[PDB]
């Protein structure tokens, strides 16, 4: 397993220190609202190297820091460190076990090391810059945000693609040919996928510019079972949801990732749909490590270890692992 | 005012004319996905006078005709139509039942009618000008879009409360009173602290912006932003029911805006609209059991026949399979 352990301290609601050993497959985390499951998300892209603020839901990067409570003072810096296996050298970094923290603090002053030494945020960046962590769409996706590959232009989606495909002259030629090759790819799978997760239909993807390989846009055409194909966005909620999962998986395939973070992707899902998707994620775990914010039991009894997250505690996010049979209360 | 019947006919995946009745109190429409609901929400959008496809989802208005499916071949019309009590004369109408119905052509004709009489479009509009019907954020909310005016810039938010004053010096009355609410909505739907809208120019008002601040039980204010999914829905929701309290509206829409609370705020968000109907009719979607409880009627909405929905009214105890878990 590629993610070993998160420790959080200070960031945002985890004001005293904990510590998150994750498991082969599949690690959910459940929890109230407010409770600060999706502040773990976050920690995951600070520490990877997030560079924007707003992507944290901040102003400034300060306000990662633990403000304080109605029962605590403030903290003057947080700090977080993840610890990943590296045994098969899927990093460009010949160590076994690599650790990366990174801290800031009130004044804005920050550090950043990699296996205790210390180093730049550009080092962090470079290191895992093309490991395939943690980007937005591909290898974590943020609460609220399942559809954003199909709210993207065509022309945006184009770019994702490349970029999974590790993309002048004959070398262009061999661009061309890198692309076409993992569009072919992605496209198989997807048709695939979304027949799996909807139990029928079809789907498809489409180049807008045929004579453009470096200019076109991608389209992307789903037809849920029973249905006459039309325009993507006459879909419904959930539908979109689904197609937006089967897109993102198959993407996985074809240009694998260590670890996945999914933020309540099936919030729009059915019983039945939930159904579906949980059991292939569990399939797909075995590939791939997921960490998965969840509020569904489907997914939850498909999950190989549970943390419950909560704030009995004003403010402050305590983290502890949970039975199913008594998490009854955290089931949608 | 209420809205006493809807008649769906041709109208995307109303293949066959669905005719819906309506209680006042609250109407709950469940079903699973792809079966027609927010169909229905674009319907009484469409009917009441929507010009924009793209606000219902299409390219053109011709994408809300019944395309066809699986089993069933396109239709060339699409029809709906809105019943609705004038019995206190609501409507500057001197009926005490009003019935507006809008078609659409595959060939592109249209017509409007307004008790069986043709008109255009712009009447329609008129006539439900002073209503406050349709209006999103307001007195319909699409699914997904509960954060809307949360995620809306401050100058932005104006318009919104403009819209929901009634459009000097008619804004600033509006926002005092929506204000005045906020706070105490916010506490009953959370079960505790604060919350406050704030002006940010308070000395010129065609121009300055609204600021929000929310404040759960014994957490610290920072940006709104940093709330959670549920915490800043629950917010939203918070600031929807405060507009709806100053800027009352005969019918409200509201689709799926609980999918990002836990159990306990649905059951806080299901008793509060419940309280709410006293005053306003809704017509919510959901999947979520503690409205489901809530609801006076539940219509279930399925596709038994390959990508044409049907409606029938059910028990709540027959739609264990539709209760989200
Ligand atoms: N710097 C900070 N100091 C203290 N608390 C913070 C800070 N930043 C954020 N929080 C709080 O952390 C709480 C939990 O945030 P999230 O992790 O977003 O909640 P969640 O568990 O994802 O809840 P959902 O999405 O509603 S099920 C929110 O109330 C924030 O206000
Ligand atoms: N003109 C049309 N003809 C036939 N079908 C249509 C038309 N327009 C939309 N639809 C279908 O309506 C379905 C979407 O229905 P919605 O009412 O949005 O679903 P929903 O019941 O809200 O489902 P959710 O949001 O996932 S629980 C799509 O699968 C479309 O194929
Ligand atoms: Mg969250
Ligand atoms: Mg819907």
């Amino acid at each position: 397993m590629f993610l070993k352990r998160l420790d959080v301290i200070g960031f945002k609601s985890f004001a005293d220190r904990v510590s998150i050993e994750f498991v082969p497959g599949v690690t959910a985390v459940v929890g109230p609202n407010g409770s600060g499951k999706s502040n773990i998300t976050d920690a995951i892209r600070w520490v990877l190297g997030e560079q924007s603020a707003k992507s944290l839901r901040g102003a400034k990067m300060e306000d990662v820091i633990f403000a304080g409570s109605e029962s605590r003072k403030p903290l003057n810096v947080a700090e977080v460190t993840i610890t990943l296996d590296n045994e098969d050298g899927f990093l460009p970094l010949e160590y076994q076990e690599v650790s990366v923290t990174r801290r800031v603090y009130r004044s804005g002053e920050s550090e950043f090391f990699i296996n205790r030494q210390p180093c730049r945020l550009k080092d962090i960046v470079d290191l895992f810059l093309d490991s395939g962590l943690g980007k937005e769409a591909f290898s974590i996706i943020g609460q609220g945000r399942v559809e954003e590959i199909l709210s993207s232009k065509p022309e945006e989606r184009r770019t994702i693609f490349e970029e999974a495909a590790g993309v002048g002259g004959g070398s262009g030629e061999e661009m061309k040919k890198r692309f076409l090759t993992t569009f072919e790819q992605i496209r198989a799978h997807f048709g695939e996928v979304f027949g799996e997760l909807f139990g029928g239909g079809r789907a498809d993807l489409r180049l807008t510019d045929p004579n453009d390989l470096l200019e076109t846009g991608i389209d992307i055409v789903a037809q849920p079972p029973g249905k006459k194909l039309q325009h993507l966005s006459l879909l419904s909620g959930g539908e979109r949801a689904l197609t937006a999962i089967a897109l993102l998986f198959s993407i996985l395939k074809v240009r694998p990732v260590p670890f996945c973070v999914l933020d309540q992707v099936e919030a729009a899902l059915d019983e039945a749909n939930v159904q579906r998707y949980a059991q292939y994620l569990k399939r797909f775990s075995r590939d791939t490590q997921f960490i998965v914010i969840t509020h569904r039991k489907g997914t939850m009894e498909e999950a190989d270890v549970l943390y419950g997250v909560t704030m009995q505690e004003s403010g402050v996010s305590k983290l502890v692992s949970v039975r199913l049979e008594d998490s009854k209360e955290l089931v949608r």
